[PDB]
């Protein structure tokens, strides 16, 4: 059976997502609930600054518009209570606007007339569950009501904080994220309706230290390094295309060589690894969560004591989107 | 040691509300004693303190309970969403400067004109057919001081006018086309995105994308220039500078001109508000510039066919400080004049 | 790729954002194989620069180091770097045509530094080259070759972009006259920041990425060597704005005759081919990169100003100034290799 | 009484230099060498993208310019031994083109007809006496004929790992600076004329990782700390504007508050102190070499250890500009 899915929030994340679902074979969208009509939601899916067009035909209807002919409803409810989910039997809702990144706020989707289940995609606070793919998707068995896919930075900063704590022991460690700017900054200087003093600042025009959850929460994914890292983001100025730096002591000392074979050994869909010297727009586009950089791995060894830095990037927009819809694919396929 | 000042309200501490209180400090006779927005004290101190653009505000500024002091002087802040609600008449203040972009029409504005409001509206923006639109030292005037809403205009309008009259008186325009290579600015999306206003390009990134859109300046002339009502029209290309523009005028005239004839009557049309200049200047370099409008005699250009020719003339605005400076000129002249 | 075409085979002098996105495009024609590249510079750099593009994504396909060249998919492709034409043996790797894509040798006396006893037999300029050498568009005029010539000119990134636009407006309806400006991408030729400039353009002198540039450009006053009929008719200039590629020409005009703003874009949609496309779409300069068009018609920016019985029309084609251009090149290289004798 | 200064470079730092000398007393420009016309170099004097409208007047003339009023000579020698320094009196040259920047090539200014000091805009090899003004500028006695004012980067860091050393001792670190895009990138992806495969790329485009030797060389400025720092640079899409972080282990375990402190009260001239929330724009045209941020300040500590992490901003052209000049100014007055 085909698992019906709808998108809440029909944003960079939830229209990227819908662009991976078209290629995955148990899931599929029904329905679309945003602020907007289905002109601004077509358009927004068919043309993308940084992800390129759409690869399908479509065309806007009465209520929604046809991707490739087939109709996909589109409402327009600011409060998930009043989304009749069930009318288009959808079951697990990916929960995208930014505006409802918690359990209860994620449980009113689930409502008389709604869906049975929630991916909220961001942290979803610690009394939910949150799965990097690949990283540890098994803590999954389908009966959960509202999980988490985590942050882009999470998706980044996990396989390699689990590869080299697994290898060598991550004793405490320090992250700085350099990210692209994000819907959630202002396009010029001006109120930031989250309080945020830094990201009330023109986003493609600044450097702008920002702080990010993502090292202070690891524990949520690997539960060995709860209360071990903590760190910081500088948001700078490309429109998508992120890197993470992580520097730690270790229970080893190691060589730069030593540290690029236990990333590389520990490869898959998920963590890539390469040794050439790319820049961000390289990883623009791409499939994997996280792609650890061997070029840029560093030892500094005083007195018999090490700090090591490992580095991986990672496409905010669709290194994120992959991870999120792997979890959906696999969520969707045991769900119960 | 003096009072004789008009005490004036901010709606909308934006990217312009905020550029007008930093010219009015340098003006004797109006002082601002109220802001209102949508958010607390610190983040509108912090943005008048710090200016991507603009550079680090010229003055002290500190967060007090209910608003924050510039050099020790209390501005009261609040957040009230609908003007109805502001009392604007406790701080004394008879001119509001109309900036949220959400009231730029004559019945929205005159909202600030409730019992315990205001007096008058300058709406910083185009205000409509029914609401006096002034360009300082082109058209102000028109103002008797008894109007109760008057329009700044737009940052366009501001470039375009100074421009297009000195032509025109000089030689006749008989017909024109608009365009303004313009920064991008906050109604653009920073990212691809749902636009509230429901323009499809202004909900593409701003600041990685040549985006069309359109623009009434051209098209509405003649608010400011009556003779040229129903003689020109245009549009815009917004492109990733933060701040600083460009309009460029195609035209037909009644006489056949030269080059130099074109600029030596922009030269002599010269003022505070219209500016004159033949370096090879790009777009940074009118950043924070008090002109209205910059007139550039480097992209003049007459292309002549069969005797007859097409007109090019191109003009710098920084479209927010050379607004800024035009809508606080015409404010401070306003003020004087007021009931 | 066992196919029966004849293959001519090619030289790339300039293995830049052109001379690489042309390599790219020749990857996808079977009549054409680029045999050796000449530069600046070792290798390993041109390599790198294939595979990764900033502005039009990843090489399809592996491209691997080697020892006085690099291999795409396993095909070894020579590589040198000789300042001077003169020295480029061309011949040795059995080329015929050269690409010249320096930005260096731009006429027809600098290409002829190619013809020498062990170089090449043609050369076709990627840029205007002068008002002495074939200047062809594509599907505007690429009639005018005969395949005996020994140097050609691509013509600009503009005049791929004005050419068929003006070609149909004036046919339909007779320009009299014109001013167009391009708002465009930033190139190579601008600085990163404030320094001197070599070509001694107080504007290209200033950060490309930071500032609306004013700029001039002779796409509109040389349209004559693709469209005679509109020589002397036409001039413009450009502003270079903060995109790394994409841009737009605008094109005003008075006409012989009196249109409506649906008959200018029905004349346009009647004139769009592989070379020309037509838009009804609201689209953005990032939705034309990567595009194949020469020059793409924007139905949605056409305006029609009237005043006493006269018109001003305004007239709108998007264009990648990279990957539009090359496309048109490339078909133009095609063709032309195919007639070449 | 006034000590004439020569400029070859009149390039980003070598004309923010001539505008802050235009501001002292003890020093005035009588030379510029460059590559280009009169023109160009007047033009780019008057008009400046990041930094503004010079403050006077600037008159193309022949052979030169004049600023407000006084003619400065500008010839187009691209060998320094060709350059005839002592014709127009010059003592001391700023050696600011990137091309000359180690004590053999600077002492081509030290010919005949030439000048008799050197002052290098930049690193400058081991060999040459390197120093940060209000850091290490005691090492000069006046006596030097090539000295080098160091990188943005040194000036950056040199005062804030000198305040957290003397306080705390520092044991190792690794230092990552965003910094902003400089001239020595391409504006689009092209061959690099070093060789740098990151550098050949589009530089407003990306998160171009780089090398750097301020860690490394920092023994330099402050002995104490040779061979206890190695870092990295992130080049990203600002024109100006720059950031050092620093992540060290220390002697002693401290707070945040303590390490703000230390920085406070070793705060000058020099190196400012911050406790607002600002962005990289807010430090264009700043005079400081080094502005610490007390926000971002961090300390992750587990089992008794801690990594400790601070931070401070600098204006690449101003910042390092007006430490330069300070110490052209303070050189100039004990030359010997
Ligand atoms: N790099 C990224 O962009 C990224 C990466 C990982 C996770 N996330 C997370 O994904 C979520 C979405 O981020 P985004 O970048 O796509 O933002 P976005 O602004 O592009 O999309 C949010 C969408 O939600 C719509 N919306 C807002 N409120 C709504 C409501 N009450 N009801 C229905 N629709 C509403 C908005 O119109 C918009 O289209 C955030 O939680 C964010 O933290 C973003
Ligand atoms: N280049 C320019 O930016 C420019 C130039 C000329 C004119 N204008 C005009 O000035 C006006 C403001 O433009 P801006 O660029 O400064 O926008 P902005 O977004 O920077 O500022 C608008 C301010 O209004 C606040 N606000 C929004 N709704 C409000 C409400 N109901 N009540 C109180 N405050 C509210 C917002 O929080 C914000 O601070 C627009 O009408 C605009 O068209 C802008
Ligand atoms: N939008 C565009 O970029 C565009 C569009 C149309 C036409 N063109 C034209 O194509 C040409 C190349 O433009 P580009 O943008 O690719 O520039 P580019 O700088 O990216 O590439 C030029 C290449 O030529 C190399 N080179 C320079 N001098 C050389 C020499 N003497 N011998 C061998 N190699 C040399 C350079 O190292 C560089 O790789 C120009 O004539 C330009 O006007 C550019
Ligand atoms: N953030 C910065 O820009 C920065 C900061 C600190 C130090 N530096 C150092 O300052 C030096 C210059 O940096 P920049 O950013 O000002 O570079 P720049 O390219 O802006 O200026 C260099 C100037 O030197 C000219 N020039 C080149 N070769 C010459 C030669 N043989 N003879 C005479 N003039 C020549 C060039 O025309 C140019 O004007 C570099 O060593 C650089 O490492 C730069």
């Amino acid at each position: 059976m085909v698992v019906k899915v709808g998108i809440n929030g029909f944003g960079r994340i939830g229209r990227l997502a819908f662009r991976r679902i078209q290629n995955i074979e148990g899931v599929e969208v029904t329905r679309i609930n945003d602020l907007t009509d289905p002109n601004m939601l077509a358009h927004l899916l068919k043309y993308d600054t940084t992800q390129g067009r759409f690869d399908g035909t479509v065309e806007v209807k009465e209520g929604g518009f046809e991707v490739n002919g087939n109709f996909i409803k589109v409402s327009a409810e600011r409060d998930p209570e009043n989304i009749d989910w069930a009318t288009d039997g959808v079951e697990i809702v990916l929960e995208a606007t930014g505006f409802f990144a918690k359990k209860e706020a994620a449980e009113k989707h689930l409502h008389a007339n709604g869906a049975k289940k929630v991916v909220i995609t961001a942290p979803g606070g610690n009394d939910v569950k949150t799965v990097v793919f690949n990283t540890n998707h098994d803590i999954l068995d389908g009966t959960e009501t509202v999980i988490s896919g985590a942050s882009c930075t999470t998706n980044c900063l996990a396989p390699m904080a689990k590869a080299l704590h697994d290898a060598f022991g991550i004793q405490k460690g320090l992250m700085t994220t350099i990210h692209a700017y994000t819907g959630d900054q202002m396009i010029l200087d001006g109120p930031h309706r989250g309080g945020d003093l830094r990201r009330a600042r023109a986003g493609a025009a600044n450097i702008v230290p920002n702080s990010t959850g993502a090292a202070k929460a690891i524990g949520l994914v690997i539960p060995e390094l709860n209360g071990k890292l903590d760190g910081a983001a500088q948001r700078v100025p490309v429109p998508t295309g992120s890197v993470t730096e992580l520097v730690v002591t270790l229970d080893k000392n190691v060589s730069v060589d030593e540290i690029n074979s236990a990333m590389k050994a520990a490869s898959n869909d998920s963590f890539g690894y390469t040794e050439d010297p790319i820049v961000s727009s390289d990883i623009v586009g791409v499939s994997y969560g996280s792609l650890f950089d061997a070029t840029q791995t560093k030892v500094m060894e005083v007195d018999g004591s090490q700090l090591v830095k490992v580095v991986s990037w990672y496409d905010n927009e669709m290194s994120y989107t992959a991870q999120l819809v792997r979890t959906l694919e696999y969520f969707a396929k045991i769900a119960k």
